[PDB]
């Protein structure tokens, strides 16, 4: 049965206005599995509520998997980890018995409390970042997993890992069939392929090879075909595997505005979005009203990575619409994968504010999958 993961950055219940989504903001119908982002740990693998006067005092676990009782086949999961989280306790946590124990039994605490049903592993990155075992990560990575999966058989918990794309950084981290084996999927994070950090513009999530892009070596190319090629073939069965999408652009600043084009020279991040507020990022809610209301924007579609992007000036903007979300549900469809992730939920245009429907993107998923 195809899937659809959407993870909830639970912190966008403290934005303004028309940006701020709560959990009352989640149509439960629109999903099959709701993630909680993020909980923590501390250095000896403690689980613990990042924002407790949130998911604690005010309930906001609790309210998050009661959408339960409007959806009963809804799947609620919590997630550990996440960027801000970084590698270094987490590497800590699995390099030691007594740590990953503690971990196990402090995480399935909260799970069984707050009325979760499953834990998604998001480790940013083993053997990567601030790791400090290194090399170790990997293998202990997977050790944690089948303790982790011994531990939910007792309760009929999900276990669940995000996992980043492409091969270049996967073989870094995960020994690919023991993953796989313990867990009930493995979302591919098929986003994030190029950026504000990078020194010229590209796409975030294109599907194929891009503009500006040489043909020599397509296979070493940070794009979605390349990433779920990669994992089919080091052993993910398509029934474990879900592809990562982004309801997010990334923003970048050119170096000249007259060179515009994919993989053109740029100077760091873009512009900023009204309640994501962070320059080098902007919410598909808060683009595609940019986009809207300022008629100076020239948008256009990459047709050969199938994704668009928009320039005004000095800002570049690499984004997901309707299309392009159509092309991705359409590829996934085609390789018989598990079903759709998307990051996340919360920037989705759940207002409609941009002439496509209320959750245009998510609604998206939900009809070509259902094809
Ligand atoms: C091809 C390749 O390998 N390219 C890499 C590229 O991947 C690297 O970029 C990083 O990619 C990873 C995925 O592999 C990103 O992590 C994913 O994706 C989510 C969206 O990118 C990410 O969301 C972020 O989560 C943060 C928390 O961990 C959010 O911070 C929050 O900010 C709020 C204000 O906006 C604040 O109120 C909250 O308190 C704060 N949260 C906390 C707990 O402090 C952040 O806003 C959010 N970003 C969004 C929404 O756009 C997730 O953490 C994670 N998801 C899952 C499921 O694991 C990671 O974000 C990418 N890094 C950066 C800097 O963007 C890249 C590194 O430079 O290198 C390329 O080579």
């Amino acid at each position: 049965d195809k899937i659809v993961v959407c993870y909830y950055g639970t912190w966008a219940t403290y934005r303004t206005g028309l940006g701020k989504f709560d959990v009352d903001d989640i149509d439960p119908f629109l999903c099959t599995h709701l993630v909680y982002a993020f909980i923590g740990i501390n250095a000896e693998g403690t689980a613990l509520a990042l924002d407790p006067e949130l998911d604690v005092e005010r309930g906001n676990f609790k309210q998050f998997t009661s959408l339960k009782e409007k959806n009963p086949n809804l799947k609620t999961l919590v997630a550990v980890g996440g960027w801000s989280e970084g590698s270094a306790q987490y590497s800590i946590m699995a390099a030691e018995p007594e740590y990953r124990q503690n971990f196990i039994q402090t995480s399935l605490a909260m799970i069984l409390e707050y009325n979760f049903d499953g834990l998604d592993v998001d480790w940013l990155y083993p053997n990567r970042r601030d790791t400090v075992h290194g090399e170790d990560d990997i293998e202990q990575f997977s050790t944690l997993l089948k303790e982790l999966r011994e531990e939910f058989d007792n309760y009929g918990l999900l276990l669940t890992v995000a996992v980043s794309a492409v091969e270049e950084a996967a073989v870094q981290s995960y020994d690919v069939p023991s993953v796989a084996k313990y867990v009930d999927y493995i979302g591919v994070m098929t986003y994030d392929m190029h950026g504000a950090w990078d020194s010229v513009t590209g796409h975030n999530a294109p599907l194929f090879i891009s503009e500006g892009e040489s043909a020599e070596q397509e296979s070493t190319l940070y794009n979605v075909n390349n990433a779920v090629q990669y994992w089919l073939s080091a052993g993910c069965p398509p029934e474990k595997l879900v592809m990562g999408v982004p309801f997010y652009g990334r923003t970048f600043q050119l170096s000249d505005p007259s060179v515009n084009a994919p993989n053109s020279p740029s100077n760091g991040a873009g512009l900023a979005g009204p309640y994501t507020a962070e320059s080098g990022y902007v919410g598909y809610n808060e683009f595609c009203y940019i986009l809207q209301q300022e008629s100076s924007w020239t948008v256009q579609t990459d047709n050969l990575a199938k994704v668009p992007y928009a320039f005004l000036d000095y800002n570049w903007v690499s984004f997901d619409n309707v299309e392009s979300m159509t092309a991705k549900v359409e590829y996934a469809n085609s390789f018989n994968l598990r079903g759709i992730m998307l990051w996340s939920i919360e920037t989705d245009d759940f207002h409609g504010l941009c002439g496509e429907g209320t959750f245009p993107l998510l609604n998206t998923i939900n009809t070509v999958l259902a094809e």
